[PDB]
């Protein structure tokens, strides 16, 4: 008995059953070092998102999902750390443990989970065939290295609406963030008020910012943000962006920014925000980064987009304003996030009330069955972050 | 009075008589913290070469040259570690001491001391109308600040020709290196085998790095890098990169790279090297860089290019394929070198004999009235670094 | 017309009449890059009760303070930055801005402005001789440099019992914070809850810490803790630290750890707190700081203090379990604060309102002739940071 | 089938018959991730002197043995990256992986391995009772995480002189130098010229440093020192260290400092150097470096010493000069080294001849019956590093 929600060509996704899980990866040949978990929690994702909306080179047939948070039903012989009953987040991540990138903390990067490239990652394109968890049960490979335990189940399962954001989301805003040079004291323009860039924007003001200004094209994001405490830029009025930030800073330019839009980037203005622009986020980035300023940057740029813009696009290639980001000295960090680098940390700020992300993202819990329709509400720009519970455990 | 070099058009420089120095910033007001130099060594640089080839937006009449080593002759009322007959190496950048980014070493972008934008050197584009030094004397304001002392005048003296690298090429080369995170072991690949490169790879070399690799399109280049005992890559070869890294490492990925070309970079191939094409080097360096590898990119980009290839490129604009290096997880390093975060511990490494800067960059010691001969030879490709001794004091 | 506090030997202080500031340095020679301010706050530090309780080596008849902001008054000819008016914070560190530490940012230890060691400062045992500023009018070397320009008068002296600790105690407890490595989700732990301690906390708070705890043998400044939010351990009662630590987190360590005490340490315990022991912080911080972790020293030391418990204190040696921190492979980092290092991000922090510091540390503003009065509640510590308003300019 | 260095109490060690290994922990629980090596080469320690001259808490019988090259001719039934005939390097360290301190490369301080409290070693006190590796046969738990593969066999032999130093002293050396700040251009002084001291000599040499300055109180050991290429310091001289120091770099300060001696430092002098005095390196490394500047510590100290000069001593309680290091701002860095950190570019740099370390130490290979005799001739003083090579395959 399993199910979980399926991938079916441009704006398809249907919950059917599927294989319960098994202790082999992706080649068929078995493994010790895996669990198998029922799946406590488990959400949408942006990237999904790209994937449904046939933007990538994702096969028809996908099992979709990498925000997992579960409980431990079967554990493989080699397994040292865990027991049956365990509640653990799950880093979207898969890693192995022992190459030269998982070992240096580049666990976003594995250099031998996936045959293709470097870099895993449950139910998404390109990842090393780990199979997805939007789902009843799902394999975790390499389970001591990745795993992280949660607190004492009643604890756990109080908080968690905010605990199910350490799979993915606040980890990777996170790493938006500090990748940026957020620190106490700075001002930080976020790009982006999706439930990525709204853990951004957490993740800086934790951090501990003076002022973090979220844009976004969809102005029922930005109220989201605006009610959040957050200050926001409205890129769909004809005010350009420059203008927006003097207006609120007294000058046009911050000490660090995020892109929290990635790939499917739309220009600004009436007109430019119903065109699709794919370098518009990179370059206004460097316009408004001061000198010497970090651009971190989680959104997700692909190698291969079939539906994009252009034939250079196709191919990733963007007409990037490189000589304005060399002429202010900026440096630019891109990529997957290393989730297990922060998410212990981050744990323990939720546990101790530092951060209400569920309330800022705008978790909503939905079943198994309503999936699809998450996903149809998602793609309609709603200001919410879904979150799976297919076992009714919780809600 | 004085004299120097002079740039006239596209293509044409000559040795003018120009006005002596006076203690007064570019608007004319009076200051109080500069020093005089009699210049005793000034150098040519590439990025003199990019103003001279008419591809920036540099004016008529304009004084060249922002690589000075000099004896002071004069002082300002206020300068207070500096005395007269003291021997110095000038930082390229003009930097105030006092504003936000020169308090925090970046020096290559002080706030203050250029109305047009952040950062300033001598005889540069954009950089502030402070008077270049390719001269028999030149101002530089900031003394303090600014100068490295050099050591008791003989010991200096006789290794002149290696710490005339101190005031740009050098710094340049080893910024570009630590940035792109090279150290004891690391492989590294260097794009250009000008001088700037040659520092590049010298720099390597000091850092302890396994094997450094040169790539240029100008064979001659190349046999001066290999001839100095680095490894070669040659671009105007059919061989794709990655496969002449492979036959040199095993493998077709080094750990760091160095893009010091800058924007007016040849494609690759027996033909497409004969073409401009801007992005080509960023575009190779993430073919080959390692995942969760550094991209250094001490190579000039600028904002505008007057007779760049394509409406975009005249505007800064290159077809970058951002995505692949997102993918990798590549950081990205750029801008003009804080030369003073440096100048010092490398001033130490030359007097110690542990870099033979001179002899890796092919310095060639001229008279001023030859400075029109040697931007000729320089623009057509020789292996050289040309040093002016514009009072004949050691050639 | 100027008076200041002076130190009169152990115990005691008065308010004088004192010259009139003059700009020349301590040696009496003329200096150009100097400004005379007309002191509008200046505080009492912990620094400055070391001195008082005849601790130190500091010489009859010293001018107290080095906690200014000011109103500039007069101004050196070679000052480019400042006007007659500026509101300005002082840092309390004097540096030069153009030697070896200058330039990296180490501020607190500046080669030139002090002949009998580096690092130079106001009214301060050691420090160069640089007058206080514990009065009416003060004189600021270098202050094109050292300054930090606060905002529109209006919004500045609004917040000044919050401004007033940019020149030392909150980017020390800041300094403390981050070199012990504190970042969000962090458990903290604190030795001190002076003035300099709450900083810290404050610090460690707005760095987004998970739970910060504050330690000290005085009952009164730990109600004053605990009412700023923070957890305490009372070192008073019996009760180890270990215990009072795994009570409140569930395991007798905590990621980070901060020295706010410095060299005049009690003991733990009923007894053990009546009893001077200068080892007892720094030892028992190793004991609970976890492995691999890293310990912030911002506590003063010092290499001779005459009123010390034995020989070899008394010379700045003290017992100090070294094998225990080798063994737990922990970091130590030590010294005057760096204040420019972080006051402009701080200054953002607070006109922000991120960081409400005055209530925090218990901000007091008192007259210049209750300052011996303050001196006095602060010897018998009271929770209070005492700030003299000499011109009655906003009390 | 195997035997090994066993230690039978105080300055005395014999080659006994031992257990072959078994694939379990030493609780005696079966492991699947480890593998069974034939030892290749296995050096002698200044760490294992320490425990045969009695000065730890060692129990009889211990075998030795820490720093082990060896051949995979056994794997356990998850191990996923090794063959048998796999030719390892091992580091001391013994590492989980799948820890906190594990993920975040802190493998110094695994919190698993080890019951008594975090770090494990082979055949070393209190680090988990891994029996050692001066043997013919030997356990490496966690052989994915831990082992450093070799090269084709062939290349490896002829360098295994060289690679035998990448268990322990290469990184160890590597690590006390990196943390001092070392790098190109920096002056140094290491004290200790034993092995480790070579090796951080070498290290800063590869890190490309100025000048590198060694001291000890055995002048055999600066021979060698010296004849290496070194500067040297001899402490046994009654000319303090900061005057030899200033003879040779024309001040009494260093830009970096190494303590590779740990806690039988003798002190300094004629008469001084005699006697052991265990805060002496520390003191004076406190002494020689520049303010700001910072002091790595890989030698050794310890929580227990039965044979220290004082009551204090035994206990690991240092009279430390902690005022001089304070006020002159010093960071200082201490404990196991991480030696995974590094082990993988000193590989490199050993296989493109970047560095001789084996000349540098002065490796000698000898039989494992001749142990006895090198433990002997090593703690008499001799300048050399001993290599056992238990199965006659290079010697
Ligand atoms: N590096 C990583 O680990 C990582 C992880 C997850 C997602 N991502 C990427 O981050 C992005 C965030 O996903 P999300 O969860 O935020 O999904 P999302 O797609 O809902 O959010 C994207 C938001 O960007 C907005 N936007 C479009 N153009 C814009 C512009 N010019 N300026 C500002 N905002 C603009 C869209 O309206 C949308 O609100 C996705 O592209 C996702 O692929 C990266
Ligand atoms: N960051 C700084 O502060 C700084 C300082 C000085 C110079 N620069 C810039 O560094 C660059 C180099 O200066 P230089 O004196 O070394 O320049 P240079 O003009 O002598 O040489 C540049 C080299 O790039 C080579 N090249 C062109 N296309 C190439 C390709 N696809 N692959 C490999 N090589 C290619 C050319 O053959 C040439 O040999 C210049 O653009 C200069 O403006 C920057
Ligand atoms: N590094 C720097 O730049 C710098 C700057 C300012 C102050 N300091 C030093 O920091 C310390 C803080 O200054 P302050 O203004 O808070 O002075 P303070 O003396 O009021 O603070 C010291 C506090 O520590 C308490 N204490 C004593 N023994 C203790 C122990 N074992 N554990 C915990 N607490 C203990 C005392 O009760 C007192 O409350 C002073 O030493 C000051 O000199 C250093
Ligand atoms: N950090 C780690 O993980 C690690 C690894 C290996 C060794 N160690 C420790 O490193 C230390 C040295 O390594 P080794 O094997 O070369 O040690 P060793 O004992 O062979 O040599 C130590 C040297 O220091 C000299 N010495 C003694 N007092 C001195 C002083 N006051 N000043 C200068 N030199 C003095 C001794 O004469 C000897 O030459 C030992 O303490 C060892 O325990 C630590
Ligand atoms: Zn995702
Ligand atoms: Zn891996
Ligand atoms: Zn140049
Ligand atoms: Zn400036
Ligand atoms: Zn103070
Ligand atoms: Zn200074
Ligand atoms: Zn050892
Ligand atoms: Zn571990």
């Amino acid at each position: 008995g399993n199910r979980g929600v399926v991938y079916l060509g441009p704006g398809k996704v249907e919950v059917q059953n599927i294989p319960y899980p098994k202790m082999q990866d992706p080649q068929g040949r078995q493994i010790d070092h895996g669990v198998i978990l029922r799946v406590v929690s488990t959400n949408i994702c942006g990237s999904d998102q790209h994937m449904v909306r046939g933007r990538t080179t994702a096969p028809e047939g996908l099992v979709l999902g990498h925000e997992i948070t579960g409980e431990v039903v079967e554990i493989g012989r080699g397994v040292e750390t865990m027991k049956i009953g365990d509640l653990v987040s799950v880093p979207f991540n898969v890693a192995c443990g022992h190459c030269r990138t998982c070992k240096e903390q580049h666990t976003g990067v594995c250099l031998t989970v996936n045959p293709a490239r470097a870099g895993g990652a449950y139910g998404y394109v390109d990842m090393g065939g780990w199979v997805g968890g939007q789902a009843e049960y799902v394999l975790v490979p390499y389970a001591d290295f990745n795993l992280l335990k949660l607190p004492n189940r009643e604890a756990a399962m109080e908080k968690i609406r905010d605990l199910t954001c350490l799979s993915d989301i606040l980890p990777t805003g996170y790493h938006g963030a500090v990748t940026a040079g957020v620190g106490p004291g700075s001002t930080v323009y976020i790009a982006g008020a999706g439930p990525v860039g709204l853990a951004a924007a957490a993740s800086a003001r934790l951090l501990g910012a003076a002022v973090v200004i979220v844009g976004d094209v969809n102005p029922t994001r930005l109220a989201h943000a605006k009610k959040q405490g957050f200050e926001i830029a409205d890129l769909s009025k004809d005010t350009p962006l420059h203008e927006q930030i003097a207006a609120l800073l007294g000058e046009p330019e911050v000490d660090c920014a995020v892109d929290a839009v990635g790939f499917e980037a739309r220009g600004h203005g009436h007109s430019g925000s119903q065109q699709e622009a794919p370098a518009t986020v990179l370059n206004s980035l460097m316009g408004i980064t001061r000198v010497a300023g970090k651009i971190g940057i989680p959104g997700l740029y692909v190698t291969e987009d079939p539906g994009a813009v252009d034939a250079a696009a196709k191919h990733g290639a963007l007409s990037i304003r490189f000589g304005l980001g060399w002429a202010k000295s900026h440096s630019f960090h891109t990529g997957q996030t290393p989730v297990m680098k922060y998410n212990r940390q981050l744990m323990q700020a939720i546990m101790w009330d530092r951060i209400k992300i569920a309330d800022i993202v705008g978790v909503e819990v939905i079943t198994l069955d309503d999936a699809p329709k998450g996903y149809g509400e998602f793609d309609a720009g709603v200001p919410k972050k879904f979150v799976i519970d297919p076992h009714n455990l919780f809600r």
